[PDB]
């Protein structure tokens, strides 16, 4: 254990890589035809972390939904969007709702942009490590 924002983004990076890998063979290193990393530079690091967290949170919520997809009762069926809470600011809640509203292609692009940004910003993320699946 330790305290490092890089480690937090490392988990996000790994999660994004697995997410992208699970949704794409990754035969194209640059999926989008257009790029604009300068757009992501129009925000602060904290805002960037907030966006990274929002993306991460969206990813885990979708995974939970998928897990509770088949062979799951409707009583414990999760929402198709993040429900608002007073613990979180309403603007942030709306932002999260927008992520849910966005379909997979747009979201995938967001994931790709964040993933690429993290890889470019942290070149050492290209030399982290990945887990293995076994059953």
């Amino acid at each position: 254990m330790g305290e490092n924002q890089e480690l937090v983004l490392s988990d996000h990076y790994i999660s994004l890589k697995r997410y992208l890998s699970a949704t794409s063979r990754d035969g194209n290193p640059k999926p989008p035809p257009n790029k604009a990393r300068d757009k992501l530079q129009r925000l602060t690091e904290v805002q960037f972390l907030e966006l990274s967290t929002d993306v991460y949170d969206e990813l885990k919520r979708r995974e939970q939904v998928a897990r509770r997809g088949p062979n799951a009762p409707p009583e414990t069926a999760p929402p198709d969007f993040l429900l608002p809470q007073d613990n979180f600011h309403p603007k942030r809640n709306q932002a999260r709702q927008k992520l849910s509203s966005l379909g997979p292609p747009r979201f995938r692009d967001l994931a790709t942009d964040v993933f690429c940004e993290l890889e470019r910003r942290y070149p050492n993320f290209a030399n982290l490590e990945m887990p293995l699946n076994a059953s």
